[PDB]
């Protein structure tokens, strides 16, 4: 039996759960009889992204529903959806492209998790929890509840839950300190950059095996840049509830995972509205989507030289913006250094 702390063992069990991967695919309307977990591949996912880009091109060029039908059908041929003997819904607009791009991002992480489970060795004498932990190539430790870092993290959670996200509240179950192998070395050129912030990144539990083993990634070249508000980058928030919404937890599945990453923001390119970019203008290191609300700048504190915007939400003074809250985007994977992973219990009031 494993000598790992019980919370670390529970975390490993959660992220490598095959039935959870299947459930996530069902939620996305994928036909598991036609496309089981074992049949997913990088090649097929990449081909589906490319077709989504074909659809995006027809969408921008104002193509008719009859003109788009073949392109829409090509997507379904590659990624079978649960529709029986019926005609599937038409992928004829920007919202459809965005939704399918999000689904493919998830499939890409699920394929990584499944490939780790299938591509190793079998030894019944070892605890499968230890075996699966080693596949993550990440040092995972439990943060002591009475420590300074635990106090700062709990305050960040307590203070940045938006009033507009009040259908639920959050309870921190466990706080883990994480160290992905080689990430500290990769981060070296950015470790002393100005404007380094400790920010939230929420994702479905089924993505975490992929995130821990490969780090946060940018959508592939084949992915449509218009499927993402600020293009193909890595997205973060300074409001815990804004990232917690991306966990996609429910009354029937109320436990979620959220990351705290040190993000080297540097010179921010400030935007109020969608800008589908792949590269930043010269001199810029990140995009800041300007929210109507921001954590109070006077309440910013420092945790190991990194700024933690844990103030309660106040008016930013930014007018006529598409964003209720701030968002931060980097376009180089080396600008992120993952620091903590929190296991959260979502208490739904609805």
């Amino acid at each position: 039996k494993s000598k790992l702390p019980k919370p670390v063992q529970d975390l490993i069990k959660m992220i490598f759960d095959v039935e959870s991967m299947k459930k996530a695919m069902v939620e996305y309307e994928i036909d598991l009889q036609k496309m089981p977990l074992g049949k997913l591949s990088k090649r097929q996912i990449q081909a589906a992204y490319s077709i989504l880009s074909e659809v995006q091109q027809a969408v921008s060029q104002g193509s008719s529903d009859s003109q788009i039908l073949d392109l829409s059908n090509r997507f379904y041929t590659l990624i079978p959806h649960d529709f029986g003997m019926k005609k599937p819904p038409l992928l004829n607009n920007a919202d459809s492209v965005q939704a399918k791009a999000e689904m493919l991002d998830n499939l890409l992480d699920i394929e990584v998790a499944y490939s780790l489970l299938r591509g190793g060795s079998d030894d019944s004498s070892k605890d499968p929890i230890d075996v699966n932990y080693e596949k993550l190539k990440t040092d995972i430790k439990v943060v002591d509840r009475d420590s300074e870092e635990a106090e700062i993290i709990r305050k960040y959670v307590k203070n940045t839950h938006a009033t507009t996200h009040n259908a639920y509240d959050l309870e921190v179950i466990d706080i883990f300190k994480i160290e992905r192998e080689g990430e500290c070395q990769r981060y070296k050129p950015f470790k002393q950059l100005h404007n380094r912030r400790l920010l939230w990144h929420g994702s479905r539990t089924t993505n975490f095996a992929g995130i821990l083993s490969q780090g946060l990634r940018i959508a592939p070249p084949e992915a449509p840049v218009t499927g993402y508000m600020f293009g193909k980058g890595i997205y973060f928030a300074d409001m815990v509830s804004k990232s917690a919404n991306y966990c996609h937890t429910s009354q029937g599945d109320p436990i979620g995972l959220i990351l705290l990453g040190e993000v080297a923001l540097g010179n921010m390119y400030e935007l109020k509205h969608a800008s589908h970019i792949s590269k930043l203008p010269k001199g810029k290191h990140s995009v800041k989507g300007l929210g109507k609300t921001t954590p109070d700048p006077s309440a910013n504190i420092s945790l190991d030289g990194v700024d933690v915007p844990l103030g309660t939400g106040i008016s930013s003074g930014v007018n006529d913006t598409s964003l209720l809250y701030n968002e931060y985007i980097v376009y180089d994977i080396a600008q992120v250094n993952l620091k903590y992973l929190l296991k959260l219990k979502f208490n739904f009031k609805t």
